[PDB]
């Protein structure tokens, strides 16, 4: 359990940040959640988090494209909750085309909302990290943090960078009671891939499951995708103390994406 | 949990191996044990870890150099427990020369019992697993199976080969409610280790921890020592629905050791 | 032989940018530099080195922190050298910090010229060689883009971009004679390094030497230097017709760094 | 150049191998052939060799799965040479089926030839290569020593096992004059693969070239082969003085394969 402990999760209002910070309050820890939405919304996904597994849950909605927007949503989230054991930087945005016909803006957001902004959130975490002699940074890369795919110069860039990133964090806190590593997950699938499914669905003229198994094809092995439950099961592991001498590596949860 | 799900561990009948049966038995499983060792005492783990789990829990001293010894301990594992839903290759063994000064023998032994018993533990256990729809195959390799140490060319080629043979395994099974993944450990503290620790702390006059931190510094950024513990809690992760995407990969437990 | 080819390698007034393009000329190739520094000095090393290997060296003094200066120093090497065969990524910048102490300016201006400028150089690149046929982005990245030190975060983060950006590069081009690799160099003895063995030298009360593999020891199994002309022999074998299936990978010049 | 050198190269009665013994013979060094095949035809490749040029040329056909076969091969090419300033450890077989299926005599003879060989051969080069003050250890493994293919167990192991063991050959040998590198190798359009081609040219009604390329599609995104030529330009960088720093570490020569 974690019980007693605090999460600050970037971009958990849907998706993936939600089910790692669903797994992390069903641990027993408190919550911080965060993202861009719609303000009524959320407060229903903060307010059922907080009711279904009895914790405090709080939201910011701080923009992770600022670096002292994300600093500022490590220390309130100190300020409110009185210490942050759990940080996971999750946030990510992405862009597909040539690298000669990458748009210099789209380039820079996804360098900063995907990699700089996992620098500023560790900045801000690690000192109180440091002083309780406890922390747990999980950084949310991805399979292109290890390997790349034409066409996602941006994405797989910052996500090495992030990988990069998570060593230097492990190796400056090492027998500190604090651990940094990255889940590097493979395919997810997430309303806008759903959308991507429903495209080859009707371009093949076959059932989504089929259409979904063409999809994973090319880069998942197991032709299956990974959940957010399964990724926040991960994140749970991480934080656990059998996870302790667990630190500036990565977990890929891909199917066998890296494996070949 | 794992309950009515049956786990064997080669080289569990102390140390690493042991810590891994326990943890898997504490979730519920039936345990296979295995490995040389001293009769008496084998009996003594075997008995209280059934009686300490209630779960049922054998063992099997079968020769694991002996490739047909290690497919008749999946066999027979088989035969008495009624299936094998986990098998965590663990036994191993090391030798420390320069490649010029390696014993053919020494070479030749290590290969067999580090690298050769993963091949033939699998081969025997993967008919079952398939035909079940579930499986879990856990090599406890090392960071020598990613990265190098001068003067241990058997020990770090054979977990290399361990980490090969693991991607291979995925990649064979992916889809089929199989995982293979390997888990590389650090500096773990061995009986064998505390001599070293003594032995060193004598040499520079110092105290024992002292000693300990100094013998790890090298190797390990955190300068604490990996457990058994903490392997088995790494396994009984590795075991759960949540990792049922993690497959084909690696989970480095060192202190930092392959961050830098 | 690269006679008839243009290389444009960027920091190439000095030290490693420098050996490259001098590695380069040797082979034939024609050559524009790049780099700050003083202009009367860098107009005797480009002219020095038109003279010694009788070939075109023309210099842009163009500033790689901005990206339209990067894309417009390839331009005009396109405009005045009629085509660009190879493109060395060099330029590269440090900082030492912790991460909870590393400037946020600092961190930004280590990523737009490690980083961002290997785009930008790659986008503006890419269009004349896939016209031509012929393609050799080499991009110089580091030990630091495959693992990390403490205190480098900023460093470490840039360079582990680079070797993805390389990977996304070459799967683009693949097949198209064009390669795009990166090198990963150890420790160079730079004129700065220097200071720091004489740092280490006056620190130990030891002969120069001594300091040096006492500064390499930690890092560099070796404890030998990477020199700037093995780092343009280097360049100079993946510009070879000999490297045209080599894309997309590292070739490590580190002194055994990474083997442990 | 490499006059005054004596290169042994395993596996070298044709293709790779052979073709690394050309470019090596090419720069001026003597040449130790060996590897099974027909007397006739390998002696006009010997004689052939030695008069193109001018370089003495020997041929030794030791059984490389034989342990003292392999050390013989060493020994005997000192005698005969005069030293071994470069040995490539070439010589490889394989075989496809599913882990369960996987005959363990082909599992024992791959791992003989594939891995062991390599152990045998640098341990009899070694004593030579640390008095001579000079060594170049080139094993040649293969894009199988990084990632893996299913049905590929024993072949993936071994040349992972290769890489392993090259790392700790140059952490032992290091600052000794001495580098040990795996070069690892993607599709090569060997004899055998030239009879697949035709055989899927045929199943796929398309010309010869049609089905290359089909063939490479899913490992090799450049869609074209690598051929011996290269390797043996490969062989030559790596025992050349611009690489005296590049040890332990891996030369990816596969038009992509490990880049995604
Ligand atoms: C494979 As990706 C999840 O990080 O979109
Ligand atoms: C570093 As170990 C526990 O594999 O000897
Ligand atoms: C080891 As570094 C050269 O890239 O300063
Ligand atoms: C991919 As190969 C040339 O090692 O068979
Ligand atoms: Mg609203
Ligand atoms: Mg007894
Ligand atoms: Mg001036
Ligand atoms: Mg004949």
């Amino acid at each position: 359990m974690l019980k007693g402990k605090v999460a600050v999760v970037t971009g958990s209002t849907s998706g993936i940040g939600l089910g790692i910070a669903t797994a992390l309050a069903a641990q027993g820890a408190d919550i911080v959640l965060n993202g861009f939405g719609d303000a009524a919304e959320i407060e229903k996904v903060r307010a059922g988090l907080a009711a279904q597994h009895g914790v405090k849950v709080l939201y910011d909605g701080a923009d992770l494209s600022k670096g002292e927007a994300v600093r500022g949503l490590v220390d309130n989230a100190v300020r409110q909750m009185g210490r942050i054991d759990i940080l996971v930087n999750n946030a990510g945005i992405q862009h597909t085309a040539l690298i000669e016909d990458f748009p210099t803006e789209k380039w820079d957001a996804i360098l900063a909302l995907n990699l700089s902004a996992v620098f500023h959130g560790t900045a801000a975490a690690l000192p109180h990290m440091k002083k309780q002699g406890f922390g747990r940074i999980i950084n949310i890369a991805s399979a292109h943090g290890l390997v790349a795919s034409a066409n996602k110069s941006a994405y797989v860039a910052a996500k090495h960078g992030v990988v990069g990133f998570t060593k230097v964090t492990a190796l400056e806190t090492a027998g500190q009671g604090i651990t940094a590593n990255a889940i590097c997950p493979g395919w997810v699938r997430t309303p806008l891939v759903e959308k991507q499914i429903s495209a080859l669905a009707e371009k093949n003229g076959v059932d989504q499951e089929t259409a979904a198994r063409e999809l994973l094809s090319e880069k998942q092995p197991s032709l299956q995708f990974v959940t957010p439950e399964q990724l926040g099961g991960t994140a749970v592991f991480l934080a656990s103390d059998a996870a302790a001498q667990i630190t500036g590596t990565t977990v890929s949860v891909d199917g066998g994406w890296t494996a070949r």
